[PDB]
């Protein structure tokens, strides 16, 4: 069998900055990748972090990595719209919608025409807004649109109940939902290391009136800013997750993770991209895992929902 | 060769809250996807998700993560239903069966017309019932709905027989059968470490009637609620687990697994999903292992399978 | 879904020699391959490499791996013509695209007819010339040809700027154009560690005129030379090489690697095969990154791609 | 903290042949070595090796390879005496022992006086004669001196219970004991797929009196002649287990690995070095399993174990 292309996956980073650098160095080592595909509106950046990365590779599972457009587009597996991003921060905010929506045009089109026929990926803030946003244009089905979210927001919250104790992570379980700050709400009631849980049985019931607990989800969500110093680089943390995330639908492992998916009362918030433990496969996602909130979980989670559903609203009005 | 998308793996996740979050953690490290498909109900949560999981890629083999709904939900290569759940915990019950069931139509009809072929690997409890479900509204063959159950209480019991002695797990062999919970008997009869085997030629027989043993099961189907206190998550084990399946179908390993199958007379306890060690590969599972239960672990079996045939059958009443 | 072959990936190796036998070896522990088929006009070491490897398999991911001919030879994913190889050694000779050129022929043709549709992966030296040849006979377009050269030097040159230094390779970046000895130049206008540089700020400037550098690489394209002894096996760190190349065209790593690509003023050589960082994915090549040389590495370039132009014209002159 | 280097690991190769340069490649690749030093009483082909093995680091975990003696020889973690070997070929044999025993303390008494501590790990023919060898003259009590043999006979049998089947290695259960060739006996009363067993229950009953089985480790123990042709490298399959082997103790994994033990009457044989299902971590090996053999792999077992006693004890008259 004859005159060739040995790729059988293929993988399309539409930023070649900073998050996508990064998803691209994981993907290299982590080895999920058969060739790779480097976009950002330059050529100069993705030029030069290819004759990186494809040097970075004598120590690495073998591929190609170049510089793309949208014609080296299909043979696709993966899109991922890493930072496909604007400028004003995060906490889906209201008119931060709009400075994206025509730059989520100049490369939602093009990467459709060619014949895309895969999951896009976008990890992009605002995200929920956006997954949303990406959907809609695409004309790509409730599934092939992966959002992301929530993964960064749990990964941590993971590892300060962690660093408490001495469990590493990766036994350590307790999620995050809504979006991605400011409405954030723990799912404390599931919360659990090694089979317990904290604070129904042994560690003792409120938030607030204790002295002990919530002060380090007050330094989750605002553990972004936090790095908006120090560089401003939110940028391994994520990268290192939208890998985990990419290894899952690909190399098709009935996962389970939290990624903004679409809700059809998969709880009673519907229509919008706001996410929760959903499962993830090649396909696509494949089945959202639904939770018992409480009470008050249920509440907060409502509150988060609804505050999209007004920027989500006041924005999908397309034509620049 | 041109325009592009290079994935050639697909997976969709339909539960960014906990155990999603986490399966997309793993699928983003242990590297087995290629573009990972994020959803459920909200957007927020998954746009944050996201963010973060891809983010955490210059550390890990690249991909792309977003977040979805169900037109980007074909394409996949596997699609992943974890916790698309409802509140009542666990432990077949009766009406749960319900409360569920209609957010089991609200998410596996579109990820059905966008154009799904592949498996679907629903990690949402009840299980057993649950993937009997998701067969009979997909169409969708009697492999490539993969269930899920028996796993996570092999695992847990496998790291028993363990601590008790010094044996790493993955040498260590032992099954849980049946469902999950309130149900299971575990398989002493195959039970071993090291080509051993325990209680027939060497550490003497009965159960109850010794002291010894027995009460460390009755600490692995307790096990979930020891730990539905501290946090509640019993969220990372399973994570961990739906990736260990989904690398399996997928990286097409010819495997060996326990997960809620399909029994035409692979027993003879017929038409239910209960499970079983079965074989799983990129299409689907192919060829079902059946035990020479004894005459005791026959029993016991044949009354779980039963109990499903009731909250099955009370239920499968699809107009919502 | 029913009767069988659970592949998803192939790759076809093409010597069971040594370079083969290693490359095999690695393909089976870094377990980048679903079902590996091993060629070269012998058979009997091939049942031999093939009832050892396919043994060395209970430590590793699974496949299948047998002996071939060229009917065996589509479903593939992979091409790899590797040692396809006369005897008078390498440096860009002038008849040795002459003893090569009838057994690359006698091994191109009948991995077309049965329906090849990849990436071709030729490790046979001399590479630059070999790969142009090895595309004008498979009409297979100028990516799907992939080459090699470069990423042997570029990783010895690293681990020599290292071992001086302490920094881990990995980190360490530089790199090697133009072919495959006696024309080469290290780009040390780029050489980093850290993203340092070496040489233009902090150590100072020239080459020969102070007594440190250059002799390094001096015995960096004199070091297979000084393995055309010790066995003359220049054996495995090639091997390990086409596997890092291999995992990244395949895994769709969107990548970064030097690799005889194919130049249309990719620099001004145009319509060799000589090479660079470029970028490659499972579909094949997608953007070759183009380096500011200076004024000398642009010269030094200009007649390494000018010495093949005579050796890619003598000899370009089919009917054996 | 100060002046360097920065191991905590150490491994000594004492044969840069064959089964040694690629126990080494696999060391390499696989990531189990933190500096690696490489003997056989050349030289050439140990600055050879090494000047490969080393450049193989930019695609891999780091270390420094160099070429030995028996003064770096200390500092170890390990000691791998992988083909401390004669000529006559293996089944053990008589005179073996002896043209061997020189060889064994030509090299046994130098890496003693420089301060070894360790495990030693001798897979060099005939093995099970030669781990009494290795303990007699080293002083190294009953567990520091792990022998090999089993391991190697045991992952033939898998995959060939294997291929028969569809069912991956790592699956699949079943050893062989006694020495390695002309002795061996398979334990098919464990031997089990999945849980299952081949035989009591499903598969029925004998061997010789049906047709089918007996027949495939007839051409097991054979299956090392098969490939004294094609080469005459039976080394692969072995490196790779030497690897298996070797990560287990010095990563502390607690295992479970058949090889040459010391025996005190967990059997009856007692004294000899044969060898079984033992369990293996950093110090050496902790606890063997003992097998109820049933009454005909009792006997098997208890005249394997007697034809050494004879080439054990017509030998070990050191006096060269
Ligand atoms: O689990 P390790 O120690 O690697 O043993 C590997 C070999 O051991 C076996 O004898 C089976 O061991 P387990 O049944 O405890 O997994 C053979 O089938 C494998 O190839
Ligand atoms: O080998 P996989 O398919 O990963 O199964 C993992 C689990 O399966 C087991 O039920 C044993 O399987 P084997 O005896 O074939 O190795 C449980 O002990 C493990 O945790």
């Amino acid at each position: 069998a004859s005159i060739t292309d040995k790729d059988h996956q293929k993988v399309i980073l539409v930023g070649d900055g900073a998050v996508g650098s990064s998803y691209a160095f994981a993907m290299v080592l982590q080895g999920i990748a058969q060739e790779i595909g480097i976009v950002d509106i330059f050529k100069d950046k993705t030029k030069g972090d290819a004759i990186d990365l494809s040097n970075a590779l004598p120590f690495t599972s073998p591929k190609k990595i170049y510089s793309a457009e949208y014609s080296d587009a299909k043979d696709a597996d993966l899109v991922v719209i890493t930072a496909g991003a604007p400028k004003q921060p995060g906490e889906t905010r209201l008119d931060l919608v709009n400075k994206n929506l025509k730059i989520l045009k100049s490369i939602v089109d093009p990467i459709v025409d060619s014949g895309f026929n895969l999951i896009f990926l976008v990890a992009a803030n605002p995200v929920d807004i956006l997954t949303y946003a990406t959907w809609k244009l695409s004309g790509f089905p409730k599934n092939r649109v992966v959002g992301s979210g929530t993964s960064l927001d749990t990964a941590r919250f993971r590892q300060s109940i962690a660093e408490m104790v001495n469990v590493d992570a990766r036994s350590v379980h307790a999620y995050i939902m809504g979006e991605h700050g400011d409405t954030e709400f723990p799912v404390w009631s599931h919360a659990n290391i090694g089979g317990v849980t904290i604070a129904e049985w042994v560690k003792a019931h409120p938030e607030i009136k204790e002295d002990k607990l919530v002060k380090m989800f007050e330094d989750v969500r605002d553990a972004a800013y936090e790095i908006i110093k120090l560089k401003g680089a939110t940028f391994y943390g994520i990268a290192t997750a939208l890998a985990r995330i990419s290894k899952a639908i690909l190399n098709d492992e009935n996962a389970v993770l939290p990624l903004s998916v679409y809700m059809d009362g998969q709880y009673g918030i519907n229509d919008l991209y706001i996410g929760t433990p959903a499962v993830i496969n090649r396909n696509g996602i494949q089945n959202i895992l639904e939770i018992p909130l409480t009470d008050h979980e249920e509440e907060s989670m409502q509150k988060s929902a609804s505050q999209l559903k007004k920027v989500l609203t006041d924005a999908f009005a397309k034509n620049d």
